[PDB]
């Protein structure tokens, strides 16, 4: 068995989830994000105590005023990078199309619904209808719905975005996570991964493509599981060795890009599980991945 696994043992068997958790939350890197809280950026933040750093915010590449609430988490060794961002705002669906525009993103990953909790937690910032495309004048961008394929518990929907000032097109993958709780964690390790590896097999992470796009409400919480999870099974990967990854230490490198990344203990815990299951796969049992397909009661 992995030490990542001994590991887990260990803190389940002592009850030292709520613990670990804080310590990362004491150790984590603390940096200014003085653009972030210009009183003319006020409406373009959803929540007052989440804010990109400055050293790492996404510039949109327009003069009259380059703020998103959107971070570049680089991560060397493993020699990928996501865009983590907050769920747009009715004013900042543009900028967020833009930002995707401007990023070379190929792929969207969303894990929150519009409405949850009772409450407007992300805009409706993608068209729900083949017929009903949708323009953004002050970024000057169309995007249109092509298909989706909806299934139990996620759905994937081809987008194309186009650049009306040059007319250049683009197809945007948009992969939508919808049974996964705010401050909670999916229904399984199984149907995570097999999610996480959804995104995988449509090539949206190639190197070929800027980085990724990944948000849920804030950017934090679900996006950070999501990203966390993601990053340790390719570090295992690059390397062919469980061993290699320290779960805690990628958190914490992944935490000086955005702050807040992983929002509970128990997204903490359910990281862990799913990166030891996942480890499966990654080490040469690829008949996981249909097992969690089945498990995952994908079909509808
Ligand atoms: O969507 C997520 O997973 C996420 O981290 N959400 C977060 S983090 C966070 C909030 C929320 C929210 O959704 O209300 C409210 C204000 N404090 C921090
Ligand atoms: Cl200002
Ligand atoms: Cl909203
Ligand atoms: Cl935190």
């Amino acid at each position: 068995s992995m030490e990542m696994e001994k590991e887990f043992e260990q803190i389940d068997k002592s009850g030292s989830w709520a613990a670990i958790y804080q310590d990362i939350r004491h150790e984590a890197s603390d940096f200014p994000c003085r653009v972030a809280k210009l009183p003319k950026n006020k409406n373009r933040n959803r929540y007052r105590d989440v804010s990109p750093f400055d050293h790492s915010r996404i510039k949109l590449h327009q003069e009259d005023n380059d703020y998103i609430n959107a971070s570049l988490i680089k991560m060397e060794e493993a020699q990928r990078s996501y865009i983590l961002t907050q769920g747009p705002l009715p004013n900042t669906c543009g900028h967020f199309w833009e930002m995707v525009w401007e990023q070379k993103s190929r792929g969207v990953v969303m894990l929150n619904r519009v409405m949850e909790k009772g409450s407007l937690k992300c805009a409706q910032y993608w068209p729900q209808k083949e017929e009903k495309e949708m323009i953004f004048e002050d970024t000057n961008l169309k995007l249109t719905l092509i298909s989706e394929d909806i299934k139990s518990y996620y759905t994937v929907r081809q987008l194309e975005l186009e650049n009306l000032t040059t007319q250049e097109t683009r197809e945007i993958l948009h992969f939508h996570y919808t049974t996964w709780p705010d401050f909670g964690v999916p229904e399984s390790p199984a149907s995570f991964l097999n999610f996480l590896f959804k995104v995988r097999e449509s090539g949206s992470l190639s190197p070929e493509h800027g980085p990724v796009v990944v948000h849920c409400s804030a950017g934090i919480g679900r996006s950070g599981t999501y990203c966390l999870a993601d990053t340790c099974l390719l570090l295992m990967d690059k390397r062919k060795d469980p061993s290699s990854v320290d779960i805690k230490k990628v958190l914490l490198e992944m935490r000086k890009f955005r702050m807040g990344l992983i929002q509970t203990a128990d997204q903490l815990r359910f990281s862990y599980l799913a990166v030891i299951e996942g480890a499966k796969f990654i080490m040469g049992d690829s008949s996981v991945q249909d097992q969690w397909k089945e498990l995952s009661h994908e079909d509808l």
